[PDB]
């Protein structure tokens, strides 16, 4: 499976839930998970049975989202961290005044960096963490996230559908690693 199930730290804090909401519903292939009581060697389990190879757990500073940190589920093992990324910010969609898109199943997602700066290595970071493309599909309907370079460690990122915005927008950071 390719899918990929998105969670929080456990016990989160209110925000944390909303944007696991709003970003779950923009990403193609992705779908929020409750995490309760769920070692990451559960989530593993969790995300077999539900034919995902990708976990997205959305961690926390002050009540905010403050860390996005990607496991690759290879087995019932505990996942290894290939990618994370410092959440800086975000506005959701309901606050941006701006919708979700409207998708039935097989879209896909495309990184689309607007400069060639550090958005480059997040757009290379997109591929490997939620399975995007570089290269929009030539029919197939797909979701684009623009990434653009604020500073040469930081992005904002801005998902479009059916020639609009949607979903929340983020302003994401580079960590100590962000690829390991």
């Amino acid at each position: 499976g390719y899918r990929i199930l998105v969670t929080t730290s456990r016990r989160p804090s209110p925000r944390i839930r909303s944007f696991v909401k709003d970003l779950s519903a923009t990403i193609p292939g992705a779908f929020r998970f409750t995490r309760g009581h769920y070692s990451m060697e559960e989530l593993a389990r969790e995300a077999i049975i539900r034919g995902a190879d990708r976990i997205v757990v959305v961690g926390e500073r002050r009540g905010n989202p403050g860390i996005i940190r990607v496991y690759a589920v290879e087995g019932p093992e505990r996942p290894d961290n290939i990618v994370s990324f410092i959440v800086k910010g975000v506005s959701l969609s309901r606050e941006r005044r701006w919708g979700l898109p409207s998708l039935r199943g097989g879209e896909v997602l495309v990184a689309r960096p607007l400069d060639s700066g550090v958005a480059v290595e997040f757009a290379d970071a997109f591929v490997i963490a939620f399975h995007a493309r570089l290269k929009p599909p030539e029919a197939a309907g797909y979701v684009e996230a623009v990434i653009e370079s604020l500073d040469a460690r930081t992005v904002a990122v801005t998902f479009r559908y059916g020639g609009a915005p949607v979903g929340p927008m983020l302003r994401l950071g580079k960590p100590a690693e962000m690829v390991k």
